Parts: structure tokens; sequence; C-alpha cells
């Protein structure tokens, strides 16, 4: 059940997107599947399935 | 192991960033385990979870 | 509630299925299955998976 | 989740598998489990996995 | 217990496959382990952990 | 519930990532759907998602 993501909350990242997009990301919360992050003034849900990789 | 941040959306105008670069301005009608459900303008859609990169509320 | 879903809500309905090769599908909805969905397209008979659909307009 | 699989409905059946590379298999299902089609085209042997179908025309 | 249509892919232990994975690459492959998830391969000189998830089809 | 890449903990691998990077890493842990590596003096969560296969 354990997952590493969970302890990037409160984190801030750079989310390496499917498409080649990268998110500078603020951490604000992590579900089994999602992660909700600020990026400047903008909250986006953004799907784990949708990420490559994330910096940290 | 099952909470999920996507049912608060429901009621919401939001933008969804989909994995073919098309991006939707919708009305979030219902969410399921799987599913989100939205009206664009005058359009329904039934939009798979899988087919979204992020979405922006 | 397990195993809720919407899909199942367009069995017996005309709807495009927008897939992720592209391709709009103009469909009759057959039967819905937890990953499947059974569709009559013209003179011909699919079975679509849900994982190669982006969204469905109904 | 039942074990019901409309896939299974196709074993032994000459079938259009259109898969998300953009192939078209003509082939005859020989197999189906939970996530697999096992198929003959020609004289090849093929182990197909069903998140590589988008469709299948039957 | 038995169940013989649950999963194909274990059966390919130990044999010459052909994998054809999801960008259009093709390992010419001796299958050397299978997980529920992973397909464990040598191709050439190199070990490999190729993820199901990645793979089309696989001739055999 | 087995799988092979727990294994890999430890080792200095090539990850090849469907979107046809390359990784050079280090695997310093493995859960269920992720692998945490170092690459260089970067640190990467890596989902197991995108990865196509790993040579070792
Ligand atoms: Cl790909
Ligand atoms: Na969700
Ligand atoms: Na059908
Ligand atoms: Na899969
Ligand atoms: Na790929
Ligand atoms: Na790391």
């Amino acid at each position: 059940n354990f997952e590493y993501a969970r302890r990037l909350n409160g984190k801030k990242v750079k989310i390496f997107l499917r498409n080649g997009e990268v998110l500078d990301a603020e951490v604000t919360g992590v579900s089994n599947y999602e992660i909700m992050v600020k990026v400047g003034d903008r909250n986006l849900l953004v799907f784990k399935h949708a990420i490559d990789y994330i910096e940290y």
C-alpha cells in the first residue's frame, strides 16, 4: 500500500508530463491516483497516469 | 485506499487537458471512479479519466 | 457504490465515440462491461476497449 | 468485478484486431485470458495484450 | 487455483520470442522470468526487465 | 505480489521511458507503482507505468 509520492506533499517539484510539458508545481495533496498542485496562481488536479517522473 | 479529489469537482467549471492535446472548457455534471461527465457548451460528454492529463479548477 | 459507472447508461443509445487514435465512431451501444463497450457502426460489429476511448458524446 | 468479458465470445472466431500501433491483424482467436488474446495470424502465433488493442471487428 | 484462462504469458518462460513494444521497438529475446506485470528477458548480451504494459504483442 | 523490480534496489540501471528518454539511474527505492532513483545529482520519482524496460 506504500507510496513514495505521498512524501512529496508540501514540496515544490518538477512534474514531467507524458506529453512533454513540465509543471513547476507546489504539491498540496496526494491521493492514490491524483496529485493536487499549485502552479503559480493556478490550481490543478494532475492524474498520476499522465506523469512520467517527478524531480524533487 | 479509496479517497479521490476528483469527486469534489462535481458541479464546477473546469478546464480539462486531454492526452490528445484537446482542451475542454467544461462544467462537471458527475464523477465516478473512472469517468467525469461534463457539459461543453451544448454538448454532453462522458470523459474517461485515463484520457485526462490534468484539470484546472 | 462499487462498480457504479455512467458508461452503461449509454446502453441502447446512439453516440459518438472519440478514440485515442483520432477516429470517431458513429455508434449504437449494444453492451457495456467493466472494460469493454459493444457497438454497431453501420453494418459493422465492434468490441471497443474503454482504455482506447478518450470521450463519448451522447 | 463479475466474471464476464465480451472478448470470450470471440474465441475460435475470425476477427480484425485494430491495434494502438495502427496495425490491423487478420486473426483467428485461439484463446482469451483476463489480459491477453491468443491469436493465429497466418502461420504466426501471437500473444496480444488487450491493453494494446483499440477495438475488434467481428 | 486451476484457472486455465487466467494468464498465458507465464507459459513463455524459457522460450525464444519476438517482443513488439509500444514504440515500435522489437526485441529478439529469450524469456528468463515472468511475473504479474513484468517479463524478464535476455537480448543478446543484455538483461532486461520489460513491463507488460509496454508490450503490444509477442510472437512465439 | 512478487515483482522482479524490487530486486533492482541498489543497482545502477538504464531506465528506458515511454517517451524515448533513457535514465542512467541508481535505484534507491521500489514500491508497487514507483521507482525512486538518483540520476547524477538529481532525485527522481519514476512511475513504473512510464517505463518501457530496464537494462541492468
Ligand atoms: Cl508509446
Ligand atoms: Na480520480
Ligand atoms: Na458489437
Ligand atoms: Na496494462
Ligand atoms: Na513507448
Ligand atoms: Na528519489
